[PDB]
């Protein structure tokens, strides 16, 4: 309506019913639009992120759709905190379910989960979208079980200086190419090497990459030309898939595309 553009949700049709819990930009809960439509509500705490840079980003982000992203529905800005406002995705982030032992989940399952992301993946490496902190954590499970990624460029609005560089203590130092952990060049190969990344989380049921090291550890050892291995539940060509994601030389790693290929045929090898 009046004093509404298209990426703008008016917070007075929003029913609030559950804390889901608080994130870095601060509490998130789930609710209703219109009484009818499941949303999940960011709220943005004052000072945690670029407010106008990511309000010009999210006209941008509206038309990102596909099935396997999380869907924005729109932005509440008139007044602070701000809010965003995202499909709702009932099983919560995929760390956490992955963690779960109870779900017991079989081989075919956790390469559905990877298929779920490459998909997404090559949807925004297709749009030129690159999503820059890709990781089990930024992604979440809806009431299906299917795996959706979320949180899709929002690393560029984030205020607290200890996520936004190496010489930050927050930076995602475990899902980075050396190129970007010396040099700090972004490109779609430090998407598909966090992608990678991802696939080793999934296949080790959340474990943390290289559990046993710091940070500035881990730098080292992937500057060394050193890698993660092998998880206990990947077979020998899922494995070979991940690690193709880490080869030292970015242009020498596959498209989202080609790993989307990758992974059906292991799909139709292994099922
Ligand atoms: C019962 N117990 C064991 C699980 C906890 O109760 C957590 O349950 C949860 C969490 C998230 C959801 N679903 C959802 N759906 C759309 C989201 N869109 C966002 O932009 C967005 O930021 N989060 C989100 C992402 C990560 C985290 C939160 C919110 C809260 C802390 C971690 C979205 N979470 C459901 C259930």
């Amino acid at each position: 309506g009046l004093g509404y553009g298209s990426w703008e949700i008016d917070p007075k049709d929003l029913t609030f019913l559950k804390e889901l819990g608080t994130g870095q930009f601060g509490v998130v809960k789930y609710g209703k639009w219109r009484g009818q439509y499941d949303v999940a509500i960011k709220m943005i705490k004052e000072g945690s992120m670029s407010e106008d840079e990511f309000i010009e980003e999210a006209k941008v982000m509206m038309n990102l759709s596909h099935e396997k992203l999380v869907q924005l529905y729109g932005v509440c800005t008139k007044q602070r905190p701000i809010f965003i406002i995202t499909e709702y995705m009932a099983n919560g982030c995929l760390l956490n379910y992955l963690r779960e032992m109870r779900h017991r989940f079989q081989t075919q399952q956790l390469l559905e989960m990877c298929k779920d992301v490459c998909e997404a993946m090559e949807y925004l490496e297709s749009k030129q979208f690159l999503h820059r902190d890709l990781a089990a954590r930024n992604c979440l499970v809806n009431d299906q079980g299917v795996v959706k990624v979320s949180d899709f460029g929002l690393s560029r609005y984030v205020l607290d200086d200890e996520y936004t560089s190496s010489v930050g203590s927050k930076f995602p130092v475990r899902w980075s190419p050396p190129e970007v952990l010396m040099y700090s060049k972004f490109s779609s190969k430090s998407d598909i090497w966090a992608f990678g990344v991802l696939m080793w989380e999934i296949y080790s049921l959340g474990k943390m990459p290289y559990e046993r090291f710091t940070n500035s550890e881990t730098a080292e050892h992937i500057a060394q030309g050193l890698r993660l291995y092998r998880p206990h539940l990947a077979s020998e060509k899922v494995y070979t898939i991940m690690y193709s994601c880490w080869h030292e030389k970015a242009d020498e790693r596959p498209t989202f595309k080609i790993l989307l290929s990758n992974i059906l045929d292991v799909m139709d090898e292994e099922s």
